[PDB]
């Protein structure tokens, strides 16, 4: 009924509790669970939902063989109840696309996917379920979105866009959707110099994207916007704990405003949560391949290029497949303060396991906790020798 | 609450926007997915959704086997969620019936299934879900109406119905609908020589439909009808960009009054946009079979015999099946005018892939922006050899 | 909200339209379809529903293997949506047993459902989904009731139970519930020698319902209930157009205070409409099986030991397995009468197509029409070869 | 609107009547249905659900393969409409974990899950589907819970919690929470030696729970709690009708303050009625195994040491497999007095069934009836045969 303001700060973080988990491909192994990828998470004032890139295909279906391509007109967002599996029969189609990102505004929610040839996408913005503006293609180069969830603070609801290059300079854009109608666009400013896939939170009415660089940095840009001004800046984490992969080793001593260096031409989707002391990074624990993730404690990550753990804490064991990552936070939970969401794409099969001929995944979630909790993994759980 | 009223112009036509997708033929190679054809899309105040003739079997059924005939006992209209595809466990049946149309009228819906031999057929209207009014076969073949939906306007639902010879004159009668009731019916009039499947649109009081000439054109005739007066008037597209099939070649000039011949005794549903020089015209690519599909902006087609094409769009290639297209809006979107939207029957199986027993089809949908957007193609997207 | 009463008095039977098909055997055939039998029809103020009692098994499943059986600890009456298949994901429990009625009394449901083995069975009545009253066997030999919806008069809602010998005098009991809360009950009163299956309706504070005597007659007791009274009376159809199966064959005349002979120990659910010379009757075609179904227009039949039929319709050929048939009605329509319908259950499987191992049914029901609408026949549609 | 309050008593148990049974296993063989184990069911306002821990795999899944383990990450509380079966399709996941309890309080729904490795588990406790509260592991070996429902009166809401050892004293602590958060928790207390599992119920504002003591007791410790006082004692049931699984024979007379002995390191849930005279006992019908179930009416069960049965009901007979059983009631249903309800687990597959390589169950559930019904037994159904 009325806009939602980001008007609590973030809980204290002190370890991570288990929120989702859906299991998708060990039940996928026998029943009707759809291709995906590029999952996330997001809530509406009444209900928390999962939400991913169908493929357009079971996963037994032989129509799954291909599905490591990311771009096809067989894909659409998709969203499902929490903790179920994207399955044919409880799965609603947001929109049609092959890129994304959702948020509710308090009143109704806002979903864009992009679609098209590389040289010819472009954005469809729906709102309140019903299509209401598009954005055609500025660079004719894979126009795409964040593939996490959007934040909305009082109808104003910014969406970080880039075109262009994935190996050079892009094309990177920040519109001002209010009820799915453009307000205002920038072109990108401040130090990052490469943004795709920029996962948000908002506290305190400003939101804070942390980005991948796929050019040139292992360290991850971060974009901090206002949605009352309608303004923003850019810069890098300072941290020397670099989040992206692949990377090359951590060292002593980071990069504020410009890309550490060391790895080229690639990267995963990831976030952080940066709130002073109150700072946790994500990263997968290999440097070489999207295997493992872990939380880390990083004191100041945002400002401080020496800063190094304090705390950690393992999600996902580096003997098992991690994948994109992404932040989320229940805005209508009852309380003094926003409890801090992830998610984790498990993905399985191509190209690391390439007996299948099939690409997926399936989803972990974990919200903060003000307890200091045990810890558990959470891998997939799929046998693959199952689907041969 | 209240009866919708058509109150709205046509927006600006300047391209079409990916709207929906079911890709429902590779789901449903390996899921419960229902045979269907004759599909089309309506909306109700708060949603809108797919709708087709289910054949009462699922496409990997062994019943699915002989379901390239139009009218059986196992048919019934079904609808289910936009972009789902009609599987066994979402789809709810509207009535039970081999030809169908179907349209809410601002406080409920009315649906309106034919079923019976084809010398003794009937209609039923239901409204709020519930059979309200029965008309017998007046000319004993194939009573049959129009695979889209109808529109209404304050109340009164006008509905186009064909009973007689598919290659030879026949007796079409429009009948006014309100709250299911007969307000009264009329024999078609004016210069169309023969009508079936009509596929309509409502603007500023006025419906406007594009139908079928089976017997003799390959121009499609239109039939407008004023809702309040309850009359109506018919005649052909003038443009000389022919828009039924199969067809023959093109001509320079076209004709307002009277079949465009070249082909007899076959047809395709189709649909246009007729707005003045906002007018756009749906066609398959192909002139010979129901391949590919385009749209075309053609200013003043309707009234100029010599109007050609100023735009397009590619939305089937030529290398792809399409079948029968039609129009829908969402009569209920928040703006200033309404959004033309239309969608392909996309058809697989038989006659053309006949390595398969059966017939059945998926559905793209799209709306037009008043953006110039870049193009893709949308095909079905299935292999046919997977379900050999 | 406010119960429902009683008064309006029936449309004027003219023919009958197509109301709902489920296709369950065709569908089941390869999708998750619950293995069913004595299935009926009830509406509540805002939906009707498909209704039978599950056997607690997939149709395709191997637990199909012996679903002859009439009684077990796996069977439930479950309700679906009009028009679909009873599938394990779409399919809601009302009660848990082998025997059983269901009505709506205007604010909510009463659904009874008996179980337990011959000798010691007990119906339990639920009310607003809680179960409310229960009620022991009283003569130790399979308590039993309709198998077809209840009616409800000001929230008086009478059911027809029978507790004894299925070949010889039985223990018939009218019980008289309110809000599943027991009114008052009374041994069955009049002529009727023998009820089983009673097939219910309601119309001007009346309600008539038409039965089974399995034990000698081959003409249907009919018992006629005064719900605001509380009292009941009972008689046979006289009409010489007999109507149970199997029977011997149509004499010139009638019994109307003494069950009809020629056939013992046997029978089949069965219904009418008694109405003056508005009275429909229902029969299978064939005298010797449950094969085929036709509606006649019998006037009188009630009262007339010589009435014969002035019209009729097809329902099932007698090429057509058929079984149960039921009355019910929407209650709740708008109009200034009620619209009587009926179903008619289509078995499939044992005893007659004995190469299969399993017994199931799908679903036809008509409703009548004020118009004389053209007859189609509506077989159960699957193919027997398809499951072996 | 308003926090329930435990008002009424419990009506005379004079027997048992069927409320729910869902057949899973008989229809898993053919359909989506998940592996579970540790069922239960539980009301809400304006509903009854079934209730278990899923093992992220459906039966005839290649993942079943080793769901005879307790704890994983792939396991989740569920819930699905009563008498359903638990599919991949209806099932809503409510919190993620191998250990749970859930209640609805008049407002709003808590559930309880705990996760993690043996030496590291943790409670999270949500409260109208969001995470409020979290509990780390206190003992540091398998933290657990009732996995049944609990009972809540003005809000408060006690749970019963065990960390530590199986097999020798551990540490059982009772929390008591209101809209999630802790309001006060208590270390056990009384002389019951060892807790587990607790099946509670509420009448007259008091709780009371029948409980596991895995350690040394083949009677069952007792713990009843004041839920405005917050405040508990404990004791065992004094009655030498001994109630759990495996068990010496039943001796003359019992222990009300200490284990009675004979079996050491093992046991069943289970649950009791504890009324003065209207006292019922749930018991396996085998000393040796899960097998068979039984209700035995032990007037003062609870305070006499002597107190053998007077009454009872076979609930499955001694040649099928029985399993977890449980208290609950429809604190919503109208009417003087609370009616006792229960559930037995139906385990099939691993240990005692080893051709298969799962271990799963279905749910039969019961309520108490005034009348003195006739008895059946419930099986699980399903042919272990049919899985080979
Ligand atoms: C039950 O559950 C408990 C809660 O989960 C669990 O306890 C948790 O245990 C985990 C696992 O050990 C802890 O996570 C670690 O935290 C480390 C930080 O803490 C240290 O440093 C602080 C500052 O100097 C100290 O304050 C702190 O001391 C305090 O706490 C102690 C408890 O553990 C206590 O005993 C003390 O008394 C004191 O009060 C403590 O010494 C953190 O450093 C560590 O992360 C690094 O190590 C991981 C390898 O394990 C890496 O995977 C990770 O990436 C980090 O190392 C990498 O990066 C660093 C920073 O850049 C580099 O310096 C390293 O060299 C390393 O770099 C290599 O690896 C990278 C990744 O592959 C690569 O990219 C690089 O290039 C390079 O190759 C970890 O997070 C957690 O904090 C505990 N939580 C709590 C509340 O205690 C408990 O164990 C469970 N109990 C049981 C019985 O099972
Ligand atoms: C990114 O996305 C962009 C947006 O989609 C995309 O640009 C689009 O490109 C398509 C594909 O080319 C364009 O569609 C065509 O539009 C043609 C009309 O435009 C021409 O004519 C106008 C009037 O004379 C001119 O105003 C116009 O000029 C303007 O626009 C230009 C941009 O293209 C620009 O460069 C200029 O500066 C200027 O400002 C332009 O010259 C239209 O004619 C054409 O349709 C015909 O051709 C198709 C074959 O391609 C047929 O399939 C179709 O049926 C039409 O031809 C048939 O029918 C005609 C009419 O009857 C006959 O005369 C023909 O002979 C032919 O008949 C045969 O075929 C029939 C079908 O099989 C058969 O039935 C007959 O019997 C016979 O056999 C097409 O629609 C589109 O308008 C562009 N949109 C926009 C906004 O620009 C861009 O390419 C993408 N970019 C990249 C990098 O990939
Ligand atoms: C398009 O749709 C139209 C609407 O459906 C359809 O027309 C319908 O056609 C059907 C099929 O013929 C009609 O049903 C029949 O109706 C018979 C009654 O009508 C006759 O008798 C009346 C009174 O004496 C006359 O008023 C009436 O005349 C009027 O109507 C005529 C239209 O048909 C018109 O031409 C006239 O001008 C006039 O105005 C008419 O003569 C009815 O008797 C019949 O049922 C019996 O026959 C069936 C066999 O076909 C049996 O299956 C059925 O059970 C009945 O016979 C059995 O029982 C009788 C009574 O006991 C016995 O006397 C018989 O001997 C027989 O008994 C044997 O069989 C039993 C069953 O197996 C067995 O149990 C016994 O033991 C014994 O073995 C049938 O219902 C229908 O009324 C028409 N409807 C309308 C509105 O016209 C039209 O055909 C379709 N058009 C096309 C082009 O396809
Ligand atoms: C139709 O439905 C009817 C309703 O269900 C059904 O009638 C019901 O029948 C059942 C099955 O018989 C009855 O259940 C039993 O009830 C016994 C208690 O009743 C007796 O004792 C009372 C007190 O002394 C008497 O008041 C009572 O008399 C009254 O009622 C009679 C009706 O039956 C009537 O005829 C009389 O006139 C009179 O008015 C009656 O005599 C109860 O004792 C019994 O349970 C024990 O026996 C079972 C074996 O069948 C065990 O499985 C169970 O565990 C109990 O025995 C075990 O434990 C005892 C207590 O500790 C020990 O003493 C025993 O030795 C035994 O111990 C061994 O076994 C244990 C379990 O394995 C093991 O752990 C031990 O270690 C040891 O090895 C049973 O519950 C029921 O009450 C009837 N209900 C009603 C309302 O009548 C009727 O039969 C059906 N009709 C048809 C036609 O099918
Ligand atoms: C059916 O008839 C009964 C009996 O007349 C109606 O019941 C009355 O309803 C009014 C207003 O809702 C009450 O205030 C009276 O107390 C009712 N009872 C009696 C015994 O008079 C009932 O409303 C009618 N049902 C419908 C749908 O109109
Ligand atoms: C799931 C898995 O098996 N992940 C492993 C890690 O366990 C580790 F062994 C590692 F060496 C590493 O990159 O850290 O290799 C990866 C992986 O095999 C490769 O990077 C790519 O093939
Ligand atoms: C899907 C497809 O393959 N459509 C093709 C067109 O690609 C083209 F090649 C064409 F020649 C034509 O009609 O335009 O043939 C049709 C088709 O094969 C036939 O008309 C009927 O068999
Ligand atoms: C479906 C079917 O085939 N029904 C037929 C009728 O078509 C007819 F041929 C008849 F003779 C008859 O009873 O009327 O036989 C029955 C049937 O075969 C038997 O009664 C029992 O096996
Ligand atoms: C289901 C079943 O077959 N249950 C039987 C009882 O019928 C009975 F025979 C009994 F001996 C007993 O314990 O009471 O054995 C058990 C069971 O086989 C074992 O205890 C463990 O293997
Ligand atoms: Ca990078
Ligand atoms: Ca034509
Ligand atoms: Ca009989
Ligand atoms: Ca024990």
């Amino acid at each position: 009924r009325d806009f939602n303001n980001l008007t609590k700060g973030l809980c204290t973080i002190n370890s991570w509790h288990i929120y989702g988990k859906d299991n998708a491909v060990r039940i996928g192994e026998d029943s009707d669970v759809l291709v995906t990828r590029e999952p996330y998470v997001s809530c509406d004032p009444d209900e928390c939902r999962f939400y991913a890139l169908s493929q357009g295909t079971t996963i037994r279906g032989k129509h799954s063989n291909g599905t490591i391509h990311d771009r096809s007109q067989y894909r659409a967002l998709i969203s499902w109840p929490l903790s179920s599996p994207p399955t044919v029969y409880n799965s609603r189609v947001e929109c049609i696309g092959w890129s994304s990102t959702s948020c509710h505004d308090g009143k109704t929610r806002m979903s864009i996917c992009i679609s098209g040839p590389n040289n010819n996408a472009s954005a469809v913005i729906w709102y309140n379920r019903r299509p209401v503006t598009e954005i055609n293609t500025w660079a004719r180069n894979i126009l795409r979105t964040q593939e996490s969830e959007c934040v909305c603070h009082n109808g104003v609801c910014p969406v970080v866009f880039t075109d262009g290059s994935a190996t050079g300079p892009a094309e990177t854009r920040i519109y001002y959707f209010k009820e799915g109608k453009i307000l205002k666009w920038e072109p990108l400013a401040g130090t990052a110099k490469h943004i795709e896939e920029c996962s948000c939170y908002g506290e305190r009415a400003e939101i804070t994207c942390t980005c991948r660089d796929n050019w040139q940095g292992s360290n991850r840009p971060v974009i901090r916007i206002d949605p009352v001004a309608m303004t923003h800046t850019s810069q890098y984490i300072c941290s020397p704990v670099l989040t992206d992969n692949p990377r090359p080793n951590d060292p002593t001593v980071g990069k504020c405003n410009d890309p550490y260096p060391g790895n080229n031409n690639n990267g995963v989707k990831g976030f952080s949560y940066l709130d002073g002391v109150n700072t946790w990074l994500g990263r997968t624990i290999s440097i070489a391949s999207r295997s493992g993730y872990e939380m880390l404690k990083v004191p100041n990550a945002l400002t401080d290029d020496k800063s190094k753990p304090t705390q950690g804490q393992t999600i996902v064991l580096n003997t098992d497949w991690s994948g994109y990552s992404g932040s989320f936070m229940d805005y209508w939970a009852e309380g003094e303060c926003y409890r801090a969401c992830f998610y984790v794409e498990l993905i399985r099969g191509r190209p690391k396991e390439d007996k299948v001929w099939w690409t997926s995944n399936s989803i972990v979630s974990m919200c903060s906790s003000t307890e200091f909790l045990g810890q558990w993994d959470w891998p997939d759980g799929a046998k693959i020798e199952y689907f041969l």
